């Protein structure tokens, strides 16, 4: 006998499977911040980590495991092989190529496409009914790439999209008004990053439209330059990268918030990247951010935001650009 | 009139002095993991970050601020100047430097000579929580420079060591670490002491059931559970270059007991002079009761002669280094 | 030596003031539901309970204390004497007279006014710097009564007001749209209860105005009868009382949410009752619900909602009625 | 087109089975306290309530639903019919009414409840709170036909929680850091295991050998005595107990729902242990997870402690053998 048998009498031996498993692919700064935030919010009964760098992967797994006493996630696993990811409810993709100096933006997109050609079939093999959450950049293109390779219905392929853009916007809006971001409502939609769209019409506090109160809101004529609040969202992203070399905490927190709605079937509305073909005159197979209802089936529904002619044209332009890149990709 | 003035009527612009403020000094992997864990546990109404690297500091502050929508800590500030730390209830020190060993210690002492008087100036009634290594020596250094009473100078000590021990114990027994009780005391790190007599599940002593527990003659080699705590630390550093998540989580747990005055018992480094035949001004880990005044009380653990001797040896080593330090 | 002295070495026995204390006055179904919700949200380091019924008070205190192992509030106290309430940051008043009319020659208002005449000076004595949160009905009159007796600045006297009304509205709105109440924005303002005002203009999902999409929203002409959502808020209150005899859980949860913003200085916007003199043509010392910014100083700011002529008239009517009762009250 | 259709575009109408459903049977003070505690801890994606009193049941359901904005449980349902309980992972029984008479009345209540629960949730874990809890866990196990791992009794979980509260008050330490186990028969006949009583792994019995004896100058035996006295005191003062039991049950629910494998003092089938040969349920430290009780801790009991559990087993079996199923 052993001390374990001497101490514990076993009733059943039945080895069970997890009921609420989450996988994070890529254990970089983004991946690990998603992981800690998911662990601290008790969203999973099992967490799996996958990467190609075997040393960093094992080390990251061990560090999280060493914090088990302070967590409510009883099993943390990791591996190069996707068998560790079997029957995940949600799979978060944060894996990506490093831009290699003098490398064209198109070449970098194709290198991420080649990374996805290995990841996505492996994820689908072990978790065919999972929801895919894409973080890796350019997020709108890579959500399309994930959807194309997986063969999943559009509801199960979610792009992080304008979730962080909107979170940064609400932070800045909150600083200007001296109100908590939670009570400062405003939506940044369309293409994630530089080409995103601030929807001035929906910007409000307690249902009081800021555009109705201040008609110059979002225009160049605006004496208070509220257009700078969206400009600062883009500038802040470059500033964080210049100051600390990457972004981790804000993206990790935003992803755990999406994960919460999916895992708990909350049916909360989030600005995430979805297949927008058929909206705003877009005819191409492109993914853009709109407010989506997130639950156990991923994106079950989307909010049909009324956009101005200028806003509609900006999303249309982004669709044309993304399709222009996408049509040239080698699968 | 501005849009803000048209939208909002102001009752009063009076701003209160910080109420549940926490400061983290050093924004390396350890400090930032402490920060995210404290933020996700809603322990503070204000978080301040300090470092000497101004770019990294501002970037770290901004990244946390950008996550405000998903948090319940309304004010996140940072700066090189300690005015940002004013009125903190708890100040966490994670700042750190073939070296001469006494040299490594003296480099961190020189860092503490700048940090500690600045912390004391802006938060004279704060509790100090030391993480920086060698943690037992630097808790002593912080206590000496600050002039604070012993209850307000807490060392992270064997909190991480015990958390790793309970994780490994839990894996061996197929039981959650929370239900696996065991204490690792004395000197943090390599020289720590596993108290085999207190290792239990549901109040059932593992040493009573298995007398060879903790000895070399144990066929099940339970001594390896403590050996793996030390080996795992070297393994994590070899694999990823540093430790962050586990230390971060353990520190936020200490912060919870202090901020909420819980009076829970934690293995932390305290002034041990007068215990286990120790006569020197050294800090070692024992189970301490943590609350709003820091360490108000300590548990008097009955140690075997071998355990007492190991703590005595650690005390002699630590004092040997300490007596040679320039302040 | 005692077992305690053999086991524990004491460093100091310095009695320290509680840092985040909350008091609940009145341990009826409302007070106890506020108490459990505050305890389960870790908002306080000390909870005090006050009532006139000494048996029920002690029993309630003991029951909560017996749950200490599962909580993070280390000290729960109770008493008839207000010394137990000393140094509270927030004091919640849920005390009210027996509804059975025949017990007194005085009305419910008169009865609850005389109760406050004894409670409020005692609360002020032991916690002069506290924030007062009034739940007791008629909540708008008794918030005025608390403000008048206490002598506190308007920012430190908060009425529960239309917080429950708006929470029920968002629940019903959510059921109609198949969206979580969190993502369904809508404000019920003015006088708490039967005479409350649904602000149709601010009703939205993702910043998309429901009134802009559906101009008949809130009118009698509306084929979908959205006006019934507000009617059901009032009907549901009577239905809960008819079915179980009182309301507890929903009010308790709503109060703990207000307590969270105050205790954590969140500066979130809530529909609560505040001194409305200087707004909507109101010149009297009356308290009505408007969206208020809640933090460590209580109500530091209020949102100036643009109301329709009909909406403005309804608040004005409530103000005239409230003042009519109030002017006749003897202090 | 309707406002809903103008506002929202639907991708799919596929409505899955609930993944983390909990049912509470009986909406008295105990059941409702279990409900609020479970809702505030985010343990379920769906909560179902069942009772025989239709008005109180609907009212309780509505009150909880009105708090949805502040919760993370998107669906709260209720009904007299057990179809509302379909596909529950955990079913909590708090329903209830001479001793053998009172037991039989509760057995007759269980004869209706248990087959209905089993019909709609055959793979659920049963958590019994209703008194006498040890007898009614046996009744539930017998009627359901479930394996012993899926029939859990609240047992000495509350007794232990009260013990740790009182131990914490004596020592000036948080109950979490005060370890001590109350086992055997729930209530009046419970057993305090003095050998396991400790703070930071320091045995109180080793420091103070008189601990738990009549000879004890400090009368530590009174801490256990006060656990039983406090239960009568709460009932005398407010008429029932709700908050402490609700919080203790939500803690058990957390370990089961999240498969934590934490050790709890709960009622399990103890035939084969401590010389007990009868089909009786008593509290011992059990490992709780997604399959209910997968394992139990083999606590070393003294001859006196063993005899107390044996006496409880004889009494419980004496009542059980006389029950009409
Ligand atoms: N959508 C957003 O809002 C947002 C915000 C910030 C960052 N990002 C993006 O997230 C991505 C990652 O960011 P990062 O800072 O963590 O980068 P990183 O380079 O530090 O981490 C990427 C990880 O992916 C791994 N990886 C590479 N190939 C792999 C493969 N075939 N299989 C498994 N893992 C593989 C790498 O080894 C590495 O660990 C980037 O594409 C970045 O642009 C997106
Ligand atoms: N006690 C434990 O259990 C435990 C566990 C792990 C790590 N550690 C210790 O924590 C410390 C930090 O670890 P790390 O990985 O984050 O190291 P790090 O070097 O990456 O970070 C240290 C930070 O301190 C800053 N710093 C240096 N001098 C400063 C000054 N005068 N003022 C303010 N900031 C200053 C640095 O700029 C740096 O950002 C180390 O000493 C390490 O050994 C302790
Ligand atoms: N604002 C809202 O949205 C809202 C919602 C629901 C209920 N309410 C109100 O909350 C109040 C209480 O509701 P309830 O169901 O708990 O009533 P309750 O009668 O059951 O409880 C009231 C308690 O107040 C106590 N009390 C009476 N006089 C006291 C005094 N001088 N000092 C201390 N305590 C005293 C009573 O003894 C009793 O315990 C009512 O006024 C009710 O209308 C308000
Ligand atoms: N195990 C413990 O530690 C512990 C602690 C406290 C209370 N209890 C027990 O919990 C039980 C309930 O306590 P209470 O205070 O809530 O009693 P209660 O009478 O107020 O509530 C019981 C509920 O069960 C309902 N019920 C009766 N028959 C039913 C049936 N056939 N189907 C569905 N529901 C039915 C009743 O209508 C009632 O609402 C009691 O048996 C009590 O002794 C156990
Ligand atoms: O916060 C970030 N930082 C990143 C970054 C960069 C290196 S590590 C993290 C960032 C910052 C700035 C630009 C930029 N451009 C980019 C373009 C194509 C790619 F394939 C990858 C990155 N990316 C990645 C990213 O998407 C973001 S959000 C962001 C970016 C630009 C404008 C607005 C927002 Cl809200
Ligand atoms: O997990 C760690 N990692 C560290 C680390 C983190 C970044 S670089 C090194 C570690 C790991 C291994 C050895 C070691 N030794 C050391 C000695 C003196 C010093 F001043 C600093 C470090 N330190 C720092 C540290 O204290 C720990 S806990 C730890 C260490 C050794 C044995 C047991 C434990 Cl529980
Ligand atoms: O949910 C409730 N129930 C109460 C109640 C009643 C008895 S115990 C609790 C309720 C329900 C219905 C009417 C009503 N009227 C009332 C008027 C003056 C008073 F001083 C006290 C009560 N009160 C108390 C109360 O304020 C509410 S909210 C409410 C009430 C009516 C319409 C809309 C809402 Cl959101
Ligand atoms: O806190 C309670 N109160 C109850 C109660 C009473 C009315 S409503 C709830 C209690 C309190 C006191 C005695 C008692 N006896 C009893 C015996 C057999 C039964 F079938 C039912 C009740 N029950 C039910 C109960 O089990 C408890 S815990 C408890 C009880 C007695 C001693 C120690 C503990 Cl830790």
């Amino acid at each position: 006998a052993t001390l374990k048998d001497q101490l514990i009498y076993n009733l059943l031996k039945e080895e069970q499977t997890p009921q609420n498993k989450i996988t994070v692919v890529g254990v970089g700064a983004v991946g690990m911040a998603c992981a800690i935030s998911i662990l601290m919010k008790d969203l999973a009964d099992e967490l799996a980590l996958v990467d190609v760098i075997e040393d960093k992967l094992k080390g990251e797994m061990m560090d999280l495991q060493h914090g088990s006493l302070f967590l409510r996630t009883p099993k943390i696993v990791s591996g190069k092989d996707y068998n560790v990811t079997a029957n995940s409810k949600l799979v978060i993709i944060t894996a990506g190529a490093r831009q290699q100096e003098g490398e064209s933006r198109l070449n970098l997109v194709q290198r991420n496409v080649n990374i996805f050609k290995f990841i996505i079939p492996n994820v689908v093999k072990y978790s065919p009914n999972c929801k895919l959450l894409i973080v890796s950049n350019p997020v709108d293109i890579l959500t399309y790439v994930a959807w194309k390779i997986s063969g999943f219905p559009k509801n199960r392929v979610i792009g992080s999209g304008c979730n962080l853009d909107s979170a940064r916007f609400r932070y800045l809006m909150g600083e200007r008004l001296g109100v908590h971001p939670l009570s400062c409502h405003g939506w940044v939609l369309g293409e994630h990053g530089d080409s995103s769209v601030p929807v001035w019409s929906g910007m409000n506090v307690a249902g009081v439209s800021l555009k109705t109160l201040h008609p110059d809101l979002g225009t160049d004529k605006d004496k208070e330059q509220w257009k700078e609040v969206h400009k600062q969202v883009v500038e802040s992203a470059y500033e964080v990268i210049k100051l600390k070399g990457y972004t981790s905490w804000a993206i990790g927190l935003s992803v755990a918030d999406l994960a919460e709605s999916i895992m708990k079937n909350l049916r909360r509305v989030h600005p995430v990247s979805t297949m927008i073909k058929g909206l705003y005159g877009i005819k191409d197979d492109v993914f853009l951010s709109v407010p989506c209802i997130l639950g156990q089936n991923g994106i079950s529904d989307l909010v049909k935001v009324t956009l101005t002619s200028e806003e509609e044209a900006r999303l249309k332009k982004s669709a044309d650009t993304l399709w222009g890149i996408q049509k040239e990709l080698q699968f």
